């Protein structure tokens, strides 16, 4: 279950298939650097409190490193590594000129007041300044750090610095040079992929059975989003059970009955199972829970033509094996929620002209490139008869071993 | 600052104008019992965890104690302290036969199972069991809890007695004993107080024109309320702007182009700011949006004649001095929002009786309840010249301090 | 033939049509409790007889439960059993807070004397009383049981409380807490299915049409009412005794007459409703009106 070996054996098969040769293999399988730091914060009681802070660069041929960081008390060295090169995998997937990276500080944010979690965060951008910047490595938000915390970081490396570095890091508020358009871009990057996996399956969405596992912020969006396509959502869930119309659900009745809690199944006495609704036939499953629920338990049960993943990881490997030779066109989600990584990018383009984007502007910016990848993975799994997944990390990888082999580093 | 303190502030001026002494505000200032448990939980993983609950007990003067359960990361002492005492004003503001409670679990309930909650439910009922019961201490949902959690405690609590026990808990599901005419009943609140202080003030409803702030949940359903009984709903906003028709802005349009955030006037941009919204001149004013829209900057120029609170602290203190001092009918949302509690309580009584109204039923008597408590506020901060809001809290506070009394705790 | 393996079959059909699977079955097609006991009771010549008594609690997923008691030579185990699940049905039909209960014990009242039959009556209680009261199973009359019964029953379970509880037994004499309007009740319940029926064949309580009969009657659109709906005015005001002994208040013949009325239009008009939306029978439609409460309850309260 270890996440960072497990992600070493993604770059391993890509970088093997794609025809590199061990040497590549070794070259990737670690970042190029990784900075451990110890920061100590003055604590709102007048204690020293000193917490452990990571920041892993993956593979920085392809341009400056680009990844959050996050801010939990389970975060670890292996985490952060794992992270920075999915964070390769995922601007590759859409072409960005990034590398990746990933911090993390070990603490516990909700435990924390306002100023202690500022100077915390100051002492991080103070701890690894020398090895970051707008042309080195762009940090952005994760778990549990907002625009507040990227704000405080902005602050804190251009005080060093002796002038104003936007670039620095993404996720800042408007009027620090944040990019209009950046609070939908994921969802929205959904939406593209949902649509264009449509075409692919010539499957009209108008009248198309659709169900969605999950009613929070990811699952009120798509159900709204589909429902309003003229699509019939036939089902969705809770964690606490699932609802079932074949005729379509009302889901402007859910979406209004629905607790800030992303639960609404409660209301209700006639209820189906999530295991249930994952098996439900239909023309597109899109999954928006959590992860592990599509396994080698139900994964020949699923009859859905397309499964695009709006949750991280909510189908396991030999799920995917065995939805793809089911001739099921499936959405990983790494190219699924690329829309909030190109939107980053497109933050700190605007950061480097000094110009900034009208929301229109960017939702263009964004569609096409959500329309290109899609194309590009798409394209690499049926030319090389192979599942999204692998496809994806293909696509997600080949840039940084061109990069490398190019620079002279293998 | 902090909420526990900032409570304790507020019973303090409350039993001060009623004329108590210091003893009676030593008694009240903190809950009369507090339990803090720690439960164990088995996990999915075979692994034990270690929660830590608490239940607040405010005073049981009046009645049996009443207040919510929830699950949420961020549950403290303090706060479950202060929301007791705060279900104390509101039971004693629509006068019911019961004291202030409150119950938390530190815990994240998104990162837990379905058979996690539960047992974390049943262990936590353990936990508390010798303290709480029909006739003593009366959970509900909350944050992050619902009628499944509260099926899952009333069973655990049934099984304890040996006998079903119905009224230990409410917000059940109908099947175990829970009311009709719940589900709005917050809101049909706030319906019945816009009507009686309409009527004070001697305004038609079926004519008058009324400014809504807020298009989510709450203002999505008060907008359709008026523009049904007749009323010109003038204004609405969200988040992103606010639009203005002198004669009726056509709700029932608008509740279709809503896009599940509730948002809509990013589909007209022929919009107006929500600073110019709230000046407005109109009869009835609604405030329900976030918090803190009417200012000392702002209260002088508001032009309702009636402000009804349907959000929690959108008026500062400052600006409630200025709209009483200007003769605008300010309803605190404290009053306006306490429906919740009165349909809590009929379920609770239909648990004593073992007989269940029917939703026109429950919802007479909650006209006749919010109706009553409306117009002890208004006697009480008319008859000694006060505002709603420190009259609200009188109310509020004089039954438990006159039970108090009585019973010879002071 | 055999009653409860006949009833058994009725559950499983109703619960398979409403959609849950085999383990509500499992649960529902037995009772949660049944309480097997002796009795010894001083009979008149100064000897010592010794009786067998039975209690059935099916389930009480919904509420406490709800049934009569049975003093007859042929009380068996698999009949009252049986003639428990029927009363869960009856009640989840009517909509009311209870789940099943029956009770018998095996003996001749006819043979019997007043005085035996009292000293057995509290035998009863004393035997069960571990397990029955006002808030967990709330007994009554029914075959060679009145009201002379439930007052010696009533009697003897307050004794052992030490305080009078009405509410633990129905069909009490009016001064010791019964209800007005209960002796008209059942055939009530009748009449008022007859007027639902107006907007046609209604039963007459002991099951006198047979599977097949039913079938050709309903193809040849025939409306029909069941027995286990069309009787249910005895458990509506068993239950207004109840709810009035709950309250200590008690309502006029008139109040109890409009109640029961209500209770059974809306019994009417949701086996009505579940025939015509499904294209069943009534019978089947009111069998699962009876066991989807019960079902539901179940399931939320984490049974199955
Ligand atoms: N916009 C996007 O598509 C997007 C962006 C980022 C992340 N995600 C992913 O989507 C998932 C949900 O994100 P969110 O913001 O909607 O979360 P959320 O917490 O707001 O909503 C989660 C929803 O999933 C339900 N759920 C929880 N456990 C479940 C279970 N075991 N079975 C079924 N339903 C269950 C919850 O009850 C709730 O309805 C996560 O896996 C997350 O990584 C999606
Ligand atoms: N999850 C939590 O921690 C939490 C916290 C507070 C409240 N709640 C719950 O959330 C619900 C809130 O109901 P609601 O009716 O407020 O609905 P909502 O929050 O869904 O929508 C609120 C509306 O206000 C708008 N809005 C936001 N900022 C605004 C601004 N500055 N000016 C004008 N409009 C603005 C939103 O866009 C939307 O139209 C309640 O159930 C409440 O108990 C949850």
């Amino acid at each position: 279950l270890n996440l960072f070996t497990s992600t070493q054996e993604v770059v391993k098969e890509a970088l093997n298939k794609l025809g590199y040769d061990e040497a590549m293999y070794e070259l990737l399988k670690e970042p190029l650097r990784l900075l451990k730091v110890r920061i100590p914060v003055k604590m709102d009681d007048g204690t020293t409190q000193v917490f452990t802070g990571y920041r892993a660069q993956h593979s920085d041929a392809v341009g400056p490193t680009k990844g959050g960081v996050r801010f939990h008390p389970m975060v670890s060295e292996d985490e952060v590594k794992a992270l920075s090169m999915w964070m390769t995998l995922k601007c590759g997937i859409v072409d960005l000129p990034y590398g990746g990276g990933k911090g993390g500080i070990i603490c516990d944010p909700r435990q924390m007041s306002m100023g202690e979690l500022e100077r915390l965060s100051r002492g991080y951008v103070r701890a690894i300044s020398q090895i970051v910047g707008p042309t080195k490595d762009i940090p952005g938000p994760d778990m549990f750090t907002n625009a507040q915390i990227m704000a405080w970081m902005m602050d804190e490396y251009s005080r060093m610095d002796e002038f104003n570095s936007p670039g620095f890091i993404t996720g800042k508020p408007l009027v620090l040079g944040g990019s209009k358009g950046r609070d939908r871009a994921t969802a929205e990057g959904v939406t593209i992929v949902i649509q264009e996996a449509a075409k692919k399956r010539n499957i009209d969405i108008k009248g198309a059975r659709v169900v969605i596992q999950g009613f929070g912020n990811a699952g009120s969006f798509l159900a709204k989003f589909m429902s309003d396509l003229g699509a019939k959502v036939i089902g969705i869930s809770d964690a606490y059970g699932a609802l079932h119309d074949p005729n379509g659900l009302d889901i402007d009745y859910l979406l209004d009955r629905r607790d800030s809690f992303g639960t609404v199944t409660t209301l209700f006495e006639n209820t189906i199972t999530n295991q249930e609704l994952l098996e439900l036939d239909c023309d597109i499953l899109v999954p928006a829970a959590i992860e592990n629920q599509i396994t080698a338990e139900n994964a020949h049960n699923i009859k859905a033509t397309i499964v695009v993943e709006a949750a991280n990881g909510p189908t396991t490997s030999e799920a995917t094996k065995i939805l793809t030779e089911r001739g099921i066109l499936l959405v990983p989600d790494v190219l699924a929620s690329a829309g909030g990584a190109t939107v980053s990018y497109f933050e700190w383009v605007q950061n480097n002209m000094g110009y900034y984007w009208e929301e229109e502007e960017v939702q263009e910016k964004l569609y096409k490139k959500m329309y290109d990848s899609f194309e590009a993975v798409y394209t690499t799994a049926t030319t090389r008869n192979i599942d999204m997944r692998l496809a994806a990390y293909m696509v997600g990888v080949r840039r940084t071993a061109e990069a490398s082999r190019f620079r002279g580093w293998v």
